[PDB]
């Protein structure tokens, strides 16, 4: 049932961005999701290019507010279709964003427009991720409702274990 | 006394923009304020445009540092001048900067220069509005004496009831 | 039958073109016109800007000959297309333009390719409205068959009654 | 009494837009006109260049819109402030665009919007004043109540004696 | 003695550019033409490429004033060059500025300039010729003097029947 | 039957581009081919420019990657897309990347994709037509499966018998 | 051992930008500091200009995430390069940003990268630093372990005595 | 002594350039290798974005011959200095143009210059690689000493193993 | 009769395009060619700058299409003019296009169109000298009937010796 579940896929600039197409691979060849939506932040568009992301996905990213097209906005439009939302990889950056209702891009707007299961998958080295600032967002995110997949210790940071928080949230979309 | 009420407004990126020259015929042709000026988010600019705003109301709008002359600075000079602040529309972006003293444009560092009486119009949709973190921020800038004013639902939110309140903070600060 | 006649709504660079997402939701919410397509010339663009009027039409306008996609012409496809066209405000310049069969840009060469009932909504000072040469256009558009809302002067012109006009061109149309 | 008349003083894209200068001399320094504003064409302004103009006529030359600042519109605000208009020199494309009420930049704009005496001082070769359609303009022009300081032809147009028509101009907007 | 007549052929942004090296090659190589020189409007120059009509014409069009080099000015020169004028294709907003004594481009300015006969081939699908205003255009150039060879209806206008026009305007600059 | 068989087009650097919206008529108005897309070299658009190509074949040429749009890349999707590929007309260049598996703009690798009757009509003067090394490229075209249509000389080269050669492989296709 | 400290210093977009060179001047004169890395915001880079900042401590300025050569990225090879972290002067913005976690830009990003003693010394006129939200980060930085150099009121803020923190992190770095 | 082998890598622009971080962490976290410079053909840079690749491989990719500092040259500095090249992933384009010694950008002409073993891992989808201009350009490149990794058929082509290709040539370098 | 030999000189970017003036001082000064045009790579020029060349030759280099005016293409008129074709300094890459037929510059291009005795001095170092691909395309130019001049090894290559195979071209062509 899992192939009508409409995943969108925020992707923030961490080294970690680098993922995507393995992350894609699984999302589609293992998973089964079939229609996936990107929103890159200006960051990450910078670093990865987003032209190969489009390639690979099927869609061109969203990342400017000109990339919506007709009645609306971008974050209502995303908002609205989206039945999971994963932040991944997720900034530090993001986690304080998200935690104090900043919306001052397209992915952080569309995070206030959505109403559905959302997992956020942090990447940051150990010294980011022990400050008590960050810290603080992680845990403002889960007392409103996100799961925090953290991040492991690649030698640096790396992505958590995201597989199962992911394939929770499409079976409970499912439902 | 109400005609030397110096009003600064500013207008932030919300469907609601397109209100303003609705709102500024309110304010001159009923409440009879005469000495406004405007400072646009780059995100309202990039909707609504500058150069109709400043025909209707008199005044550029103001969006970049360079848009002030002279010594001092945009917001100082901006924040000093005003006697009653109002931002119509506000985002829930605003609200975020606003409840925690982000200062990263114009906008938001003259609302931390600016003390006098201040109204906020804030507009989003429902599902943004219900946002713990939104709620968060309406009720911190509530603690920290801003008057705000919730949006309503204009079936896609729309202003809610802004009159009574501007015209209150217009009034108490001619006295 | 309203909701079945294409509306192509001309706008041009008057202090008016502010009056249009009033106009527009007039027409949607209240006369019950579903498909609304606009041409902003040059000029009103650079004073109200396409996007916001794009988020709340539905339709990005289109300006440029490139703003039409695959075959034909921009004034082709959407003179055919029309089976109302209502120039909103127009200006002192585009009934000139209009009386004498100049087609210089996309709206104005699409009122040559139209072939359909046509309301022209002028707005000007009175200075203007008295003049000689713009009476002569007035004249003229009225001969060869255009509804012609004269302005008011509401104090600097305003629209005229163009509701009347409207909803008997999109009457006459449905039948 | 001459020095208190508001002279708006249009230049168009004609080889003999190089007499401004000794114009502008002959208007100060003989007339002893004070208040003199310039309008030019965008065509006049390639080909002389803005800068020079300002610097001897001690005012910008308006050429486009945002030249005006704070509110309403240049034509409006240079129509209601000229007490005589001059068009020196003028083209045949002025010409024509005068006599139909076309208004697709500031002068054009301007003449719709004046109420003033107006002097029309076109320069063209001979084989351009001699076409039909011109002569129709001017005529037309005439009737419309301007007043047309016909070419001379100094070997290629030259300016017509425009001094006593501008005086006359002056003499009925001192009265 | 064909030879040694001067063709000037302007060319407008019409479907029927594309017909302008077949009529190059008929003019050349079948006619006998030798001195063939283009002026494209700028729409015209936008839509058919002025480096392919420079590379099979052997002149470069002129377009902008800057294209012509030296004293005077590219409408004089070419003008009084001229022993036919060709417009081919014409576009219903030629007819217009034309009919006017319009000139506000390089090609409709050589019109005013030129003293010699003068083919006019329009091309416009069949709703904008049937317009009131574009007949009175075509009225009044017959009656200035200038032929017009009205268009064909090759389904989205086609060129009439120019051969016979032009052959004969050149014939009668040979006499 | 011929209408679904869906043609790609390129179009090379060639004095001949001219001729595309000739052979273009004849595709669409005579043998009935209803979807045709095209791909023009660099060299192409900048000679021929895009805007018309566009206007009479109801496709937006390709030249850029970034002209395509969404997943698959712009060779892989065009060169499944194809039923039939045509090369008119072809450069000495594109024979000789066609030849030797070069692949380094949109179209040489839409060759590289494409699987599918092809016919290639090179035009070129008949110096360069002579060279060894262009008439390597043909005879390596003919033995790896490729139709081409060899030019005329019209004065300069000029296209083959093309028309007999592109009704084949419409014909292959639609079998 | 002050000789062989690391000091990263950040400068924020304030009027006491301009002291950057006296502080430089001190740290190298008087307290012995040899190697001195900034890092500007990007007002700061545009109020006080980087060239000059660059010519007298000897390194360029990090604002773009460009600035950082080799593997990794700015925020972690400057965070792990400093042995102290001082932003002076520090706006209302940073403080805000700091006691939140947001890493928007170079200067945030590298504050959580950094694990040294960190002095923070704000500036700002005496209504901004009133505003309660300003002070709740001050004081969650206190909390967070940062040493905060109020500011004085000399008149618009000026800094505040920085010389005993700044000096008493150099030294505690070099033990 | 796998870790002195200089490894030069050329990635071109496929689908496959995605997997280069992949392919990097293998040759330095599990071959050991240490020195590894990159260069990238124009398109392979527009698709992935050297600035991901600089920062996950430590070295920032050559692209353009401008980044090369001092004497001599790209192709030539990095020719010599490599001890063992991997052009991975390989386009169909530069297998045609390594096979014919083209040498049109950095990669192409650093190919010639390099003196070292080389392998090269094509990625192409079945059409492509099936075409007999690619196998021709695979042939020679076999018989000029080049290890060719045909690529898998990944349902759109993937690499082939070439984990057994590039260390055979490392360790050979190492011997 | 060696004052009338029209001498094309082409310019890749090589080295060795330093010695352009010292070649240019020998074929006029002591070798007496008068009517020289050269031809340089994009390559050449960003390397060389192009102004130079034309102010030591007499004549600018053509290096793009739109240096060449009028009818025809400048690879036509090139090629036509020339009596004898010079490329010095060649690179590799030119070695390859003129081998295989490519014409993807004016140089290349004219190559094809050039129908008199041409001389190729190649400048390469010694590892690109010595690769197979390099070597076939110096054996299918000689075959093809060009002469080529072999590089020296300058302690990185250096001309040959060129003079006389230049000189045999030049004398030839004067019979
Ligand atoms: C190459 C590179 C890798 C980065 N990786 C991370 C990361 O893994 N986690 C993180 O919090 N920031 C990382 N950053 C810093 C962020 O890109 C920076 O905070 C940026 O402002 C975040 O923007 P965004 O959250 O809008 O995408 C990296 C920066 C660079 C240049
Ligand atoms: C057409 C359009 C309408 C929008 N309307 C709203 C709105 O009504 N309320 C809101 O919070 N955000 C709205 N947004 C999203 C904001 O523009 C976005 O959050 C932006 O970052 C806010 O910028 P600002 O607060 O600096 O003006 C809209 C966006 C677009 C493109
Ligand atoms: C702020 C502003 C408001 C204007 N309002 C009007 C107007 O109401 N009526 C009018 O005829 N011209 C008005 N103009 C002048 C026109 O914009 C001008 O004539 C322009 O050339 C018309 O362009 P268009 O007809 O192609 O839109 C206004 C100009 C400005 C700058
Ligand atoms: C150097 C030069 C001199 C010109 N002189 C005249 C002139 O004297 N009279 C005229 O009607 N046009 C003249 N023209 C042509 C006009 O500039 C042309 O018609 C232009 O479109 C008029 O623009 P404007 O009326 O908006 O200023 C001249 C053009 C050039 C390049
Ligand atoms: C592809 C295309 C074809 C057009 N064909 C015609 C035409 O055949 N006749 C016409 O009157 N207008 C046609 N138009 C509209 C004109 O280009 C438009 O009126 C333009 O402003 C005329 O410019 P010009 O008269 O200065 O050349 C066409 C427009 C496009 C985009
Ligand atoms: C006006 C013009 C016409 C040309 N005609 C031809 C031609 O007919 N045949 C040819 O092989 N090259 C011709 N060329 C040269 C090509 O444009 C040149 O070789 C170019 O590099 C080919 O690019 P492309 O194959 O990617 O389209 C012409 C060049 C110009 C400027
Ligand atoms: C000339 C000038 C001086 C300023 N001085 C201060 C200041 O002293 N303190 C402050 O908080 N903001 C000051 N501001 C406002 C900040 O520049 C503004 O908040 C900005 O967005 C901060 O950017 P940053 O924190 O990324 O450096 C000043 C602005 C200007 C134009
Ligand atoms: C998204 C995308 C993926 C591509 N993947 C391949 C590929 O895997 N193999 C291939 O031969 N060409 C592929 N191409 C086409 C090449 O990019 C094209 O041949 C290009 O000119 C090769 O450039 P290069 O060899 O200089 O890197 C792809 C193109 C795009 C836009
Ligand atoms: C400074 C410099 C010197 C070069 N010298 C040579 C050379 O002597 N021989 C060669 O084959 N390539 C040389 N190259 C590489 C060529 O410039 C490269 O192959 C280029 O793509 C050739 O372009 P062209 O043949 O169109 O001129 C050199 C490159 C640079 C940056
Ligand atoms: N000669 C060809 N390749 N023909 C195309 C084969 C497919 C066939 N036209 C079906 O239908």
């Amino acid at each position: 049932a899992l192939a009508q579940v409409r995943l969108l896929w925020g992707v923030c600039g961490s080294f970690s961005a680098v993922a995507v197409p393995h992350v894609n691979a699984w999302l589609r060849g293992t998973v089964g999701v079939q229609e996936i939506r990107t929103v890159m932040t200006a960051q990450a568009r910078a670093l990865m290019g987003p032209r190969m992301i489009e390639a690979v996905t099927g869609h061109a990213p969203v990342t400017d507010w000109e990339d919506h097209k007709g009645g609306g906005a971008a974050h209502v439009a995303l908002g609205a279709w989206a039945d999971v939302l994963v932040i991944l990889p997720a900034t530090a950056n993001f986690l304080a964003k998200a935690a104090h209702g900043i919306a001052d891009d397209v992915l952080t707007a569309t995070v206030l427009a959505a109403e559905c299961p959302t997992v956020i998958a942090p990447v940051m080295n150990a010294a980011m991720w022990s400050k008590p600032a960050v810290q603080r967002n992680v845990d403002q995110l889960r007392e409103d409702g996100y799961r925090i997949v953290e991040p492991k210790e690649g030698i640096p940071g790396s992505l958590g274990d995201f597989q199962s928080a992911i394939s929770t949230a499409l079976i409970q979309a499912a439902a």
